[PDB]
Parts: C-alpha cells; structure tokens; sequence
C-alpha cells in the first residue's frame, strides 16, 4: 500500500523508452524473466483490462523485437535513446533496421 509522490512532468509522452535497468525487479512479458540490473532494455505503453489504463511493458533487448515491435526512427520515437551513449545508439539502429534477433533456428 504504498503511498506515492506525483509531481511528475513529461514533454514528450514516447510510446517507448529504453534505459538502462535500474533493478533486478522489472518483469517480462515475453519470456517471463526477472530483467537483470544494467541491463539494455525497453518499455512499451499499452491499455491493461484489468488495469484499465496503461503500463510500462519491460521487454528485453530481443523480447522487444521477438513479439514483432519494429522501429524506423528509435531516436525520436523510442525515449532515452538520445541519452544513451553513441554505441548503444548505433547498435539499437542496427537492430531495429533487422525488425528481429534472428529465428534461425537449425
Ligand atoms: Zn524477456
């Protein structure tokens, strides 16, 4: 029953957000895992039932892109990735071009 402190301002309401993990606490929809602490992961904002609103949905760096959320321009659209740094930058464009870890299976 936590109590909470609003005061929170947003300019940009990104639908995704990619930050390095803070915790090992952060649970994913994808594979069902515990996120590990400095981890290179993302969130994605969608309409709950139960919830009957939105949640920040935690996705691996790979779960992100196995459930099929591909990405043209991650600098703007996806949050963060201005504030990471210029590799992880380059890396995340190399995948989101791919749309896909890589099923290759065999
Ligand atoms: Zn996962």
């Amino acid at each position: 029953g936590s109590s909470g402190s609003s005061g929170m301002a947003e300019s940009s309401d990104k639908l995704y957000r990619v930050e390095y993990a803070k915790s090992g606490r952060a649970s994913c929809k994808k594979c069902s895992e515990s996120i590990p602490k400095d981890s290179l992961r993302m969130a994605i904002m969608v309409q709950s039932p139960m919830f009957d609103g939105k949640v920040p949905h935690w996705y691996h760096f790979s779960c992100f892109w196995k459930v099929g959320h591909s990405i043209r321009h991650p600098d703007v659209e996806v949050d963060g990735f201005s504030e990471l740094r210029w590799d992880d930058q380059q890396k995340v464009k190399k995948t989101a071009e791919a749309g896909g870890s890589g099923p290759s299976s065999g």
